[PDB]
């Protein structure tokens, strides 16, 4: 099922996303020549404040500084994404997002990356690091209750960029 | 993979979470034994197109309740997505108060079992299904996305089924 | 197994039919460029007066007005259809029919549209709306005891014709 | 799919609805144990050519009754179709009064079990079968559509079987 | 092994040795292209049962020839057996002079293809088949062993197929 | 479909009708328990070639009887065909008076079980089989159609088997 | 798995054999144009006198006169064949053999002719007659205790050669 | 062939030999019921690259012990290879004293079951897995060979899992 | 078909006839429960090359007997072949008097089970196998046909296994 | 699963090895025209002194005198090979090895030669003799507790060389 393997071309994806309040098309091949952090989350509009997701948006300047693209993804629709983005952060919404938020209503991307929780049709808290040649370098999958660190993600990305150059 | 919805056969069993009265509840088909059930699907929460079609079944639910009929809405959106759209006032394009349960089918299992899943998109077609007190499927309606359903026609069908249940065919 | 899927080309059919008191050949490809309503009924010569079938015939000018063809179908033969057509409505017959009545004695059409009641060799009360390009746009299937509405059928066909041009 | 009719083997069991004396009745093969049965098939009700062949078996049924032989007609048409054709006067190409049961095989099951179904049309070939008191198939006759059967020949075959049943072969 | 004989389908092809006019000949179904063919089976040479049934088809062959119809007898006995039986005087239970070919089906292939082989004995049932000028099977008759066939019925069937080939069905 | 005849294994069981002394009789393999059996097959009744080979086994049956040996002839022809050939005088190519049972195998079951059936013709090859008092198959002989069998050789074989049963080898 | 059928091509065979004291290659195709008698025996060096095998060698001139080849065969090796041939008949050996003695150490030939006694890896006393066209004409298989006759073998071959020319009597 | 490690499902069970406190022991996963387990993989003993990553998890084991968490290292090298590396001083590129069990997966079974085996080389990728007190897999981490793991991050994860086990989300 | 000889696994069970001390005897593996067994194969009786290799195992059998070790020779030749070769003087290439059983593997079952059958020829390669008191296969030796085995090496091996059975390694 | 059969081309192998303190590539085809002895051992760094392995290195001149290549192999890595080689023999190491020591971390070679002990991923003490044409001539497999003899190996190789020339 899962097509995500270390040292192998990262599973190709093409889907609709919300970026800068607009519906856009996002392909993996668009980021050829750059590092890519693809991260998944379970559900739009959860009761628990989406601080971990917001953290990746607020701190995106640090990733752009490193020439690194960051993509969020869930099994919710683009319409659901836009509504949550249009919900103020003080009301539990996402607010302004500086990164594209991908819709995976297909489940195809979650399936290809092996992060789909089958019985619920939601993605586990997975994070993947793809290099400029489209090769999968890192796999991170968390159970639903536990989020991810921007610091750890930056550590990983920089170490991979370093070792690409110096070994 | 395969549709399990056949006229004269037990309706595909379903068990999922739903929003009713602003709360998350568990809904099973077996909950409605002894009662007629109208199960209808819609594609997507938060669409820019007027949700008047879905709203009509909520607003006119007293007419269904008077016939002792349960009405269930269902999409592949989550229960959290449903609640947020329900909490959006109708002037803002939201659903407002819903007098019927809105089922979450993030699983896709219900849409698959009723044969209404549009595979390439993970959304349900505009399907509507009538299930009798014994859990037997009596009516299948599936519309392509652009065209909505009529409450009047749905009411005509369910009343015709209740009648013919007791007296055979009308002439 | 059923071949009828929304958004997919409608299951092709070719059979004999009674139209205007004669036996004719009817093919789906004959209706290319037009909306088509195909509806099924269980049996010729039932004791229950065939008012729902008659309604589609009587109100056919409304469908012709919208450039829509209406086809009736059962698993009875054309000979059975013709005899029922030659039976006056006074005596429970169909009378004059303004729409073709298709014969599906081999059951292939009912099977392809998923409306065959296997144990009886009769079709459930199915109705299908096919667009000018031959694409299936609507599925309706009723259990035997419940008929269909011409008004609802007109609502659906006009809504599809409209959304084909304008969107919503 | 497969014919079940074999000489010297139990005749394919059948159970279906029929028209007899203007009424809908149930007919089972087991009803005729201890008695010879002639079961014959015809293609279509309301045929354009006069149904003289079928009528002959009805008109001459007293000759079968005197030999204690039951005679059954069968087609893939419905029981409602049969009744209407029976109610059509013989002057107008109808069957008129039938002294024998006319079986409905809308299933195609009986025609299939007897291997007389013309698949591409869902109609039976002109088959005739003679079944003995023990339910054993003794004779198979199947004609292509255009050619009918003889009551005289059927009578010859049946009384020959009855005769050989207690006296052995004839010469 | 199963029957290949189906109404409206090409009659099972056959090629075997036969006795005709006191000599061994080769017979193929294709030899009779353009003509109606009656192929009939009988169980056994040299039986103590009066072979009048087989002889009737030979004695009355001129009536078939008049109609341009070929008649073929066949059993699972050899050509050598056939010839010896033919050379036995009728008054000693022989066939005597035959006016029709008597086919040998020792390897049972023909009886199997026509579905008339009584498996436990390696003999044919009293089957008779009518094949049209195009090689299409039009009629199937299979009798249990104790009851013989009628030349008159066979002539009726053949003339009816010939008649209906030209005109269709008539009153 | 498949031959059941194997040396050292129970000879394929058979039960069929036969002509013996002008009458129809039932013949079973089990009828010959405690006795040697020579079962031999031939292709066809009423051939143009004189059946001297088959007649030899009948004419010299006393030699087999003296050794307590049963001899059985068999073909795919019916019991009615056998009788008619038996009633045909030897002067006219018939079998004449037969002193051994002539088995009918219209079934083909016996010829198939002994692996002597010529499939394309539904006749047996000239097979001969020796079966001991315990029903165990001791000897297999199958000839192509043109060549017959020897009574002397058959007697040599059955006597050698009867001797070996008591004494062992040479 | 027996490939031996009357009226069908005789199972092809190719193996090592002892002929005139030396190891040779024998093939069925060598015999195209001639009748061939192939016969099997169980074992070299048995306590039972090998008169049955010896008889086919001693009387080989009668076969050669009729232009008929004779082959003996067992599952023993060509080495034990030679050793048995080099043993005087005096001491229970074969002595000089005038016919090839094939070694079927494979069991392939015994398997193909349906004469292999599986549990023991030895051949039953089978004998087979093959015509000039390679067609199998005769099958003979004896249980171990009973031998075969040269006279009967000569009768069979001559009758096949005769019928080949003239048909039946 | 196939990975058996799935979030929310029981962690792939294992029994293998390990070096613990300079001695050979038998380690079973079922032994750790009631405790959180961090299982991490490394490619090879005796690499020229400093084993600072593996050393960190041993040096900082008191932090895991205080959280009642077991830490297990694993590679496809043998226990004899492990012990020789442990007996090699850190100043000579060895591991020195280890405070955590070092599992031997010469079998490759554990690396296969956790989907971390680099097939063509018979070495494990830098995988790390968190297994709860009930044996349920809660976290999957797999790094390409060139990049190491963080004890701080590992500590963050396990504490968050322990925390939400009692309280739910923030 | 398939070899069943695996180190550390129960040795393929065998049962056949053998020539031993002027008689044909039955030999089974189970007869040797409680002692070491050396089973060795050779290609052919009556080869032109002196069987010095096979004779050595017979001549030096007292050395095996003193260690409580049974020695068995085996080829695909029959007991009658074995006997005749034993009856052949060593001066004329025979085996002469044998002090060990020579097994006959005529149906090839043993050679197949030990994976030493040269299939195209129906002969065994020069295989030698050591089986312990419990029936466990401890050693596999297979030589191509031209090269023989050493009694000294076989003695070394069996004594080493006997020793380590009680002591472990040095 | 074993590909090792007498009289058939020896299973091909290509792997990394330690030779003269360095990492080298070893292919079977490198030894075309020479006899090859390939022998397997279970484990680097065992408590039992590796005398049998050392014997094949110490006595390699005798093999080279006969134009015979000798190769040792285990499922251990090239890194632990080197470390064991760099351990003096008085401390239980291999010391100076005059023969290449192959790494079979793959298990591929051990599987191909039918010497892998599956439950442990170690090779049995197998020894194999391959001729100048690449044909397998001899199979030796010992259970773990018992070692190989250099004298026997030399006897076998010389007997094979001898019969190659004289028959």
């Amino acid at each position: 099922m899962s097509k995500a393997f270390i040292g192998k071309p990262a599973p190709d994806f093409a889907t609709k996303a919300v970026f800068d309040g607009d519906f856009v098309d996002v392909k993996l091949s668009d980021y050829k020549g750059k590092y890519v952090v693809l991260f998944f989350y379970p559900l739009d509009f959860t009761f628990v404040c989406p601080t971990e997701i917001i953290a990746f948006s607020d701190r995106f300047p640090e990733f752009k500084n490193l020439n690194v693209a960051v993509l969020a993804c869930s099994t919710d629709s683009v319409f659901s994404h836009l509504a949550w983005i249009n919900t103020p952060r003080k009301h539990g919404g996402l607010g302004d997002m500086k990164i594209p938020v991908l819709a995976d209503t297909n489940h195809q991307i979650a399936k290809d990356y092996g992060v789909l929780k089958d019985d619920e049709g939601i993605a586990y808290r997975g994070l993947f690091i793809i290099d400029p040649k489209g090769i999968l370098r890192q796999i991170t999958i968390n159970d639903l209750p536990v989020g991810r660190s921007v610091d750890e993600t930056l550590r990983l990305v920089q170490a991979f960029q370093y070792t690409d150059k110096h070994g």
